[PDB]
């Protein structure tokens, strides 16, 4: 395989992942809960890309967060708009389509 952009836009349109959401009406900007049992977008992406199969691999979140940051930062039309990942209340990042 899947490509990060179409897969991401789909996850966001569906709105089934807690805290993972469009933040503007035009749907060029979105939130990922991010903190420096999750079952969130990092593991979902690992499963979609075959990097994680339950019971085959041991759970590795820091790696999932790394693989996922890597796939996102490489996309030319994706900018990191905001880094709130150290916030105590709701740690998150905002990404934008440029
Ligand atoms: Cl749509
Ligand atoms: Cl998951
Ligand atoms: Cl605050
Ligand atoms: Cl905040
Ligand atoms: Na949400
Ligand atoms: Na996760
Ligand atoms: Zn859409
Ligand atoms: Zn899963
Ligand atoms: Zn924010
Ligand atoms: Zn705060």
């Amino acid at each position: 395989k899947p490509r990060i952009l179409p897969w991401l836009v789909s996850q966001l349109d569906l709105g089934q992942l807690e805290g993972v959401a469009w933040v503007n009406k035009s749907r060029t900007r979105f939130r990922i809960p991010w903190k420096h049992e999750d079952f969130g977008i990092f593991q979902a992406w690992a499963e979609a890309t075959g990097a994680y199969v339950p019971g085959r691999d041991k759970p590795d979140l820091p790696t999932w967060k790394r693989n996922f940051r890597s796939a996102m930062n490489r996309k030319e039309g994706l900018r990191l708009a905001e880094d709130r990942s150290k916030d105590p209340h709701d740690p998150h990042k905002i990404y934008e389509f440029v």
